[PDB]
C-alpha cells in the first residue's frame, strides 16, 4: 500500500535537498512537487515514496520498439503508482495513463540570452542565425512536430534537420546552452520553467513573446489506476484552497533572486 | 440517439444569430461553444440538438432541497446528455457529473466601468462607495462564500448582506449594471467574459488587475456516460490541432468594435 511516486529532477519542481546525504527517504527532496505529493497524499489517505524516473525522462513512445519511456513508461509498465510532475497531459499519453484536471496551466514559450534580437516564434522561424530547440523528447517537441501552423511547421522543419543537433536531453542542457552561446540559441520550453529562469542568478535569460499555445501539468496514474478518482478530486479541492497558487509563489517568486 | 446538448446564452460562447427568426434547430445559434458542439460531435461521430437550459443557469445546489439547479441539473436529472458551454470545472460539480479535460483557461477577474477608482479585489475591500457583486448562483460566487483568503472573506461578507443585492441573475445583467452605475458598481465575472465585453462597443467596461484564481472550462457528461471518454480525446485533440485557439481569436479579437 505504500503508493510509487515517479517523479523527476526538475527545479523548482523536485530538486535535491542540500545535505539530502544525510537524509533518508522523502526527506532528501525539496519542491513545488514534492510540496504537492505530500499533499495529495495526505487528503487521499496513502503513504507514499518518491523516487526519481531512471532514465531522466518526461515519457514519449519509441517509434521503433514502441515502449514507453520516462515517467509514463514507468505507470505504464507497472513501475510506479503515480506521478506527481510537470508532466504535461497530451492526447497520445492520456490514450495510455489517466490524468487528473490540470493542477497547473502553462505554454510553450521563447527564452532567450537576454538581449538577443527575438520577439516570437515568427522571428525565430524568418532567420536562421540564432539556432533554437526543444527538449529531445516531450510533449514540445511533439508540438513542433504534429503542428500544421506555419510558423511551427517552419520551425519543426528546420529543427529536424538542424546540425549539430538543437534538442537536449534536459531542461538545464538547454539553459545553459542559452547562456552560453552569446545569443545565438533560443531555447523553447514551457512557460513554468522560463519563468522560474528568469528569475534566477545570473539573471540573463528572458522569456519572449507569448505563449504558443495553452495546456496543463497533471499527475497521472495507471489506466483504470483505484487512486485517480480522489486524487483528481484533491487536485480540484486544493486548488480551491488556494494552495497551488500559494505554492507557485513560493517556489518561484517568493525566493526569486532578480 | 440524437444527444441533447444543453448550453446556454453567453456571449460570444451561444448567441441567437440576428436573422434566428428564419432559421431552425442548431442553425439558430452562433458562437465558439456553438462551433466547439459541431467539432466535438464530428469527431465524436454523434447527431445533436442543442438546447438552451430552461432555467438559465450554470448550476448549483439548493441547500435545503439538495436538488440541482441550471446545465448542471439537466445533467443530473437526465434532461440532457451533454453540456457544451463556459461550465466551470469544479469540486462539487466534480462530484456529480463528469468533466472533460478544460478546453478553456480563465479565472475571477473585476470588471469597472472605465475611470473607477479601482484597480483590484484588496481595493474593493477597503470602501463602501462603489457596491460590487457576482453572478446569483455558479462557481464565482462560491468562491467568496467558501474563500479561507482575508480580501476575499472580507468580500463576501460584505456582499452575501448588501442590501439591496448586488448579486445578478446573469452574466448580462451585471454588465449592464455595471454600466449604468455611473462607476458605483463593479461586477466580479471570468476573465473570458471580462476581456470579450471589454473589446465591444460602447467601449466603457474594463477588465482591472488580476484574476482572483485559475480554473477552467469543461465540456459536462453525466456521472459513467458512454460519451465521457471520446468527448475528453475530442478536446485533447483540438486544443493540440490549434482549434480552439483558432474559435478564440475568431469570437473574441476578430472582429472587435474597439
Ligand atoms: N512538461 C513537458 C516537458 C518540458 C518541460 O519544459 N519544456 C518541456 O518541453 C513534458 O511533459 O514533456
Ligand atoms: N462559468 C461560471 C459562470 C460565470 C461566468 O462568468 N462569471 C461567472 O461567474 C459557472 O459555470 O458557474
Ligand atoms: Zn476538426
Ligand atoms: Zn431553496
Amino acid at each position: 500500500k505504500t503508493v510509487v511516486v515517479t517523479t523527476i529532477l526538475e527545479s523548482p519542481y523536485v530538486m535535491m535537498k542540500k545535505n539530502h546525504e544525510m537524509l533518508e527517504g522523502n526527506e532528501r527532496y525539496e519542491g513545488y512537487c514534492v510540496d504537492l505529493a505530500a499533499e495529495i497524499a495526505k487528503h487521499c489517505g496513502f503513504k507514499y515514496k518518491l523516487t526519481i524516473v531512471g532514465d531522466g525522462k518526461y515519457g514519449a513512445r519509441d517509434a521503433d520498439t514502441k515502449i514507453w519511456n520516462g515517467m509514463v513508461g514507468e505507470l505504464v509498465y507497472g513501475k510506479a503508482d503515480i506521478a506527481i510532475a510537470p508532466l504535461t497531459i497530451t492526447l497520445v499519453r492520456e490514450e495510455v495513463i489517466d490524468f487528473s484536471k490540470p493542477f497547473m496551466s502553462l505554454g510553450i514559450s521563447i527564452m532567450i540570452k537576454k538581449g538577443t534580437p527575438i520577439e516570437s516564434a515568427e522571428d525565430l522561424s524568418k532567420q536562421t542565425e540564432i539556432a533554437y530547440g526543444t527538449l529531445d523528447s516531450g510533449s514540445t517537441k511533439e508540438f513542433f512536430r504534429r503542428s500544421k501552423i506555419a510558423v511551427f511547421d517552419k520551425m519543426w522543419t528546420y529543427m529536424r534537420s538542424a546540425e549539430p543537433s538543437v534538442f537536449v536531453r534536459t531542461t538545464a542542457e538547454g539553459v545553459a546552452r542559452v547562456r552560453k552561446s552569446k545569443g545565438k540559441y533560443a531555447y523553447l520550453l514551457e512557460s513554468t520553467m522560463n519563468e522560474y529562469i528568469e528569475q534566477r542568478k545570473p539573471c540573463d535569460t528572458m522569456k519572449v513573446g507569448g505563449n504558443l499555445d495553452s495546456k496543463g501539468y497533471g499527475i497521472a496514474t495507471p489506466k483504470g489506476s483505484s487512486l485517480g478518482n480522489a486524487v483528481n478530486l484533491a487536485v480540484l479541492k486544493l486548488n480551491e484552497q488556494g494552495l497551488l497558487d500559494k505554492l507557485k509563489n513560493k517556489w518561484w517568486y517568493d525566493k526569486g533572486e532578480c
